[PDB]
């Protein structure tokens, strides 16, 4: 299982 998040502000 691969779990990620990417937020760019």
């Amino acid at each position: 299982q691969y779990n990620n998040e990417n937020n760019f502000v």
